[PDB]
């Protein structure tokens, strides 16, 4: 059908299988595929998911007219999604017009103003996670991040999101917090959706979500109470709102369910990519809390104005980022027949950016699976390519909750480098080794030691 | 297609609608239509479940013929059904010598031999069901019978399965109980498979369960833990018994995964309307204490022959029992062209006994809406025919659990009548509205006082 598109074209790749494409290749995981296709190829590259090509571009240029220049006119839209339910109304989902109206409605919800509100409501939490990370400092038994972080970043969520206070790793059976930690985008099923995407239309009839139908049943009643709980946080911000159109009712609860995500499992997972880092790297975390303990002596409270002074804790969470991106790569869809920088782009191709893959470049970055946060000092800061490192996408469509991660995530380490330091176990995996599945997490889930200073 | 067939062969039953067949008339539920096709159509009829023919039959020498007689030869397996995945293994739903294998190696769990033995464990849960009764007692706050007594239904079953013991309704997070309490035939879902039964195969090669992939995995490990627990109950019934072929370790798990389910929905729902019979009949309720105070007084142990002793406590069980047959229908697939008391029926042909409706004819049940344990008195018990009263089916693929089902609910009864009597509140639903759906549930859920003795 179109496995005959870059052979035409002029550009290289590996040759795809019928019916497959060159997905057999992810079984050393997208990263990694990414990787040995930019050295093989160069800087343009083409493979097919199944039927659908999908073209990589590492041109900062190229790269830039995508994401920025051209986006409201060609590359609107990220790849087809499915089978998602009413959920298809979810920011990070929606298309076109629909998108760019839940971008304008959601936009002041991120802005700094709302942003220095939140700071007073994220710290008690901050403390929350002390006490019990401190039980178990007490306790010389290893701790394990994703928990302890996932229980502070729900506990951050649901309170910037809802208002809900919850003590989860006490709680952790409240039901609010069941629901809300319920894509490996290479398990059994989303493969077989790769091969037949001729069969997401077939589950939306049959009303199939991949957000399963009892958790979302639970928050569109959940905000339906807030709702009527409210007038007789995120979901006021958006309620407010709905005082360039009417943002409904179900349109609402969609909004939730993706800064919950969002806000938890990414945040939790990147707070533990650092601490990782800073367990192995014992000089830049003696660094860090000389930093912290500089701007906040006394282990005095971190405030919004004092997070952006940290320069080193800066520093750290963009390497970190940097050498785990997330989101491993970015796309989008290519809407009508183009040229960009002088290459003809035809309608309907995938084009994408293999961030992952050029956050390890050696023909940008000197030693490049190296932990070094100094790359990204004010004094070498200038020599770094906003369109190669890319943590959070860039344009129109980038990450909004960019500046709502940032400071969730640093005053979590500031309220926790004030009180602990986190030392290798023996049971510690180094060095990381990445998940070979279709998610940017660790192989074995990272375990420290930690003791009260 | 095969809409013709019923028409033709000179049968009679609401005309069908194209692809639909006669599904809409499932809005009242499968148990008043069956009810109303029963009396405007007699003691034959036919109906369309999309495009499968469903022959309906009331005659007690057709439906003996079909459920014993003509078993094996002919009606032997239950409509396809699906998409399961692994769980094409599981006993209730296996076809043919796979599934009389699995019957054979089976049924010896289930003799009156064993069955013996699991009474004493039974009875420290029946202890424990009071305990967590009183609190509700002595709180005269109304209690909610499916909670109280799933929770008990629950601590049976993972007790004579896996051993695992646990407060269900004191223990209600333990994770052992979250899997196990995770089918509703007239929802979103199982509507669309009746009218594309084309799309289970494309469900199936997409790795989709009816059972959630997760619940399955978490117990055929647990399962696999247990079995290198116990060599270094139900489960060990069968580990015993791979030592007329070898019973494999993942068709293990799938035998305890019907065998959870159905000792625990199944059971706590007819305790469910047992004790609101009870409620609403306060004599009936009367009698009953005075018989188990009679065989067990002082408030006495039941034990195995006590219980088979109480012989009002079998009335009043067996009337419920014909009020809210769980199954509704029994149900065979023709697999040859046949011909069974002077009737033709075509291969493929589904061969459906409506239980529910046949409970309820008039022309056998006297005042037949009416709780009335009087008739199953050993005087009129034989004025009862077991082809029209048949809430465990008949023949070799009735109920397997049904001898320990019994004994299950019975010694539920006697240990909570023994200490309790249970009196409506106002919000008990009266009379009880049975679910417009595809279950044999209450509308609204079961609600009553209790008073301790
Ligand atoms: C460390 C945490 C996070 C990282 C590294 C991250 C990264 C990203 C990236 C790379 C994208 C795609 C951008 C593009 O295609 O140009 C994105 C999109 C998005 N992120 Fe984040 N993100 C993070 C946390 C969050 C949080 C906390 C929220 C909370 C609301 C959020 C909400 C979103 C949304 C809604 C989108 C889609 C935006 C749109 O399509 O208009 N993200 N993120
Ligand atoms: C009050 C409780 C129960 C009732 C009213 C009930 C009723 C039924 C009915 C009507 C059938 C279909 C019989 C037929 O088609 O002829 C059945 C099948 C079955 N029941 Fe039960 N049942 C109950 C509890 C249980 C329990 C506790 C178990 C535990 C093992 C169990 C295991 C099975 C199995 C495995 C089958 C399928 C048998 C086969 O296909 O070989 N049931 N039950
Ligand atoms: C767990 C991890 C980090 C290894 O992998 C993913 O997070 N799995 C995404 C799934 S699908 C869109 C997704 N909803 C969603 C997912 C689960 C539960 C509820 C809602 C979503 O947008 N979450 C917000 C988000 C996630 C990450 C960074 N910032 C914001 C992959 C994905 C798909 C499509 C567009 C994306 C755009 C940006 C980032 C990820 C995208
Ligand atoms: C909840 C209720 C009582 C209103 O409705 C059903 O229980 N939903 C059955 C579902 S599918 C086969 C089923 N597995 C299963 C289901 C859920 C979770 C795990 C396994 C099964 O066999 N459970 C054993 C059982 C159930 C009832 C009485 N005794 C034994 C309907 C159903 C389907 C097919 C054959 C059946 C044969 C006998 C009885 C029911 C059958």
């Amino acid at each position: 059908h179109s496995h005959g598109l870059f052979k035409k074209l002029g550009i290289p790749g590996p040759t795809p299988l019928p019916f497959l494409g060159n997905i057999l290749s992810y079984h050393k995981g997208f990263c990694m595929f990414d990787m040995e296709c930019h050295k093989k190829y160069g800087k343009v590259w083409g493979f097919y998911d199944g039927q659908q090509p999908v073209l990589a571009i590492t041109d900062p240029d190229m790269i830039k007219t995508v994401l920025v220049k051209e986006c409201y006119s060609v590359f609107t839209n990220r790849r087809p999604f499915g089978p998602v339910g009413f959920m298809k109304s979810a920011i990070s989902i929606a298309e076109d017009e629909e998108w760019k109206r839940l971008r304008s409605l959601l936009s002041p919800t991120f802005t700094s103003g709302k942003l220095k509100e939140m700071v007073p409501i994220i710290a008690q939490y901050g403390d929350v996670l002390v006490r019990n990370l401190r039980r178990e400092a007490e306790t010389g038994k290893p701790v394990t991040l994703k928990d302890v972080f996932g229980a502070y970043s729900m506990d951050v969520i649901t309170s910037t999101s809802f208002g809900v206070n919850i003590d989860s790793l006490n709680n952790p059976q409240d039901p609010f917090v069941e629901n809300t930690k319920k894509f490996d985008f290479l398990d059994p099923f989303f493969l077989s959706i790769t091969v037949f995407p001729f069969l997401i239309p077939i589950l939306e009839v049959l009303n199939i979500c991949v957000f399963p139908r009892e958790v979302t049943n639970f928050l569109r009643k959940s905000v339906k109470r807030m709702k009527e709980s409210r007038l007789e946080d995120f979901l006021q911000l958006m309620i407010d709102s709905q005082n360039h159109k009417a943002l409904s009712d179900l349109e609402l609860v969609a909004q939730s369910i993706i800064f919950i995500f969002a806000g938890y499992e990414t945040t939790s997972s990147v707070l533990s990519f650092i601490m990782y880092e800073l367990a192995t790297h014992p000089d830049v975390q003696q660094k860090l809390q000389e930093e912290i303990d500089a701007v906040l002596p006394n282990k005095a409270p971190p405030t919004y104005d004092t997070v952006l002074q940290m320069e080193y804790l800066d520093m750290v969470v963009n390497e970190t980022l940097r050498l785990f991106p997330i989101a491993m790569r970015l796309e989008r869809v290519c809407k009508k027949d183009v040229e960009i920088n002088g290459m003809f782009i035809p309608k309907g191709v995938v084009v994408m950016i293999p961030s992952y893959a050029l956050h390890r470049d050696p023909k940008y970055w000197t030693e490049p699976e190296k932990f070094l946060p100094e790359r990204f000092s004010k004094k070498n800061k200038d020599n770094i390519d906003p369109y190669i490192y890319t943590p959070f996408g860039s344009g129109p469509r980038n990450c909004i909750g960019m500046r709502f991660a940032l400071m969730n995530m640093k005053l979590a380490l500031i309220r926790v480098l004030q009180n602990f330091s986190f030392k290798p176990c023996k049971e510690t995996q180094i060095p990381l080794k990445l998940s070979l599945g279709g998610l940017l997490q660790p192989e074995k889930p990272v375990v420290l030691k930690v003791e009260s200073r």
